[PDB]
């Protein structure tokens, strides 16, 4: 079946709660596996201790640059980049989990959680899961963003892992 993973998120060193994500290994196994392993940290690196670096209200919350912490970095469990697996899943609404990229076939570790339907990203960003619970925590994160993407508090994934 599909993995269930979690992100525990702080704002300025104080807990916001837990986001639980289903990873659609049934549709995008390579993309799901990358995220799963970055949550557990089992390859020796991952999301623990990294930030939501770009948060745009009424759009999405972006994270996963655990190398440069500024939106330029991150890496996959396979290497520095990996191909777009498929575009079967669509950006249908709030809670969609999708890969950030620098154009075709540049998936690394950066990802975003949508807070609206972002259907204009269909065919460009690989969707690979969704929020199961903790959408209220995603809304808390969203509230510290701005149209520029700059956050008013430092938003950190303090812990993350796999539930099943
Ligand atoms: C910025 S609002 C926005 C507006 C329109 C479309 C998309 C976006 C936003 C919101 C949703 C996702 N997203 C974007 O994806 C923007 N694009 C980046 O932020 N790109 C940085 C980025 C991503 C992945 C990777 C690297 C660098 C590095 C490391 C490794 N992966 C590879 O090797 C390539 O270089």
């Amino acid at each position: 079946g599909n993995p269930l993973v979690y992100l525990d998120v702080d704002a300025n060193g104080k807990p916001l709660g837990r986001v639980v994500l289903e990873l659609k290994a049934d549709v995008v196994p390579k993309t799901a596996e990358n995220f799963r392993a970055l949550c557990t940290g089992e390859k020796g690196f991952g999301y623990k201790g990294s930030t939501f670096h770009r948060v745009i209200p009424s759009f999405m919350c972006q994270a996963g640059d655990f190398t440069n912490h500024n939106g330029t970095g991150g890496k996959s469990i396979y290497g520095s980049r990996f191909p777009d697996e498929n575009f079967t899943l669509k950006h249908v609404g709030p809670g969609v989990l999708s890969m950030a990229n620098a154009g075709p076939n540049t998936n690394g570790s950066q990802f975003f959680i949508c807070t609206i339907k972002t259907d204009w990203l269909d065919g460009k960003h690989v969707v690979f899961g969704h929020v199961i619970e903790g959408m209220d925590v995603v809304k808390k994160i969203e509230s510290f963003g701005s149209k520029s993407g700059r956050t008013s508090k430092k938003i950190v994934i303090t812990d993350c892992g796999q539930l099943s």
